[PDB]
Order: structure tokens, then sequence, then C-alpha cells
């Protein structure tokens, strides 16, 4: 979980280079963001879910503060703001975003969708 987009993206590029077939997943959290405390409460805490993501490569950005990084950030990736799930591979493209909370079957289907 970051605050800083900077340090945020060295360790997500780090994931990817390291291996480059198995994307990496960004959250856009926010304290005031009700799908992120269901996701948290129902979904992401689940051990298929772990599974399937592997939970190492799973990534939160914090934008509570709005700062101008966060606001380039969410431009980067076409949103204004939370919520949003993105599966991010290794050659720069994105999948479509989750924009609510979903059951784990979903979002496992959703995952493996997206590669
Ligand atoms: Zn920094
Ligand atoms: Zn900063
Ligand atoms: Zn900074
Ligand atoms: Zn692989
Ligand atoms: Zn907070
Ligand atoms: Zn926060
Ligand atoms: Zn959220
Ligand atoms: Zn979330």
């Amino acid at each position: 979980m970051f605050a800083d987009t900077a340090a945020l993206k060295a360790a997500m590029d780090t994931a990817l280079k390291e291996h480059p077939d198995k994307p990496v997943v960004l959250d856009f959290y926010a304290d005031w963001c009700i799908s992120c405390k269901e996701m948290a409460a129902y979904t992401l805490n689940q051990p298929e879910v772990h599974q399937a993501v592997d939970m190492e490569r799973f990534f939160q950005i914090d934008v509570t503060a709005n700062k101008p990084e966060h606001q380039a950030l969410l431009k980067e990736y076409g949103l204004f703001g939370p919520p949003g799930v993105f599966v991010v591979r290794s050659d720069g493209s994105r999948s479509e975003p989750l924009l609510g909370f979903v059951k784990a079957d979903k979002f496992i289907e959703w995952y493996e969708q997206n590669r």
C-alpha cells in the first residue's frame, strides 16, 4: 500500500521485470471508497483469491490526499477517481477496470480473463 506514486511505480516495474508474463494488479484506494471496504471484508481476504493473483503482486495506491501526483496517475489510467482495479501487464497494457464490489468468484473470473 503506497501513497507515493514514484515509489509505487518502481515497485510495480520491478515485479513486472522479474516475471514479465505474470501481471500485477493495481487498486486505486481512498479512505472513503465504499467498494474498497467491501472488497477488504468479503473478497480480497479469501484464500482462493490470494492463489490466483499472487497477493505479492497486488498493489494499492492511496489517493485520499488528492495530491497532483495522484491526479496524474488517475489520468494515466483514464479515471477521475476511485473506485478502480486494473490488471497491469508488463508490456504497458492494462485491463478494463473493476468499478465496484464483486464477489470472489467473479473477481477470479475477471483476473483469469485478463491474463
Ligand atoms: Zn517519492
Ligand atoms: Zn508525493
Ligand atoms: Zn514525491
Ligand atoms: Zn510465468
Ligand atoms: Zn487514511
Ligand atoms: Zn489513506
Ligand atoms: Zn475502492
Ligand atoms: Zn479496493
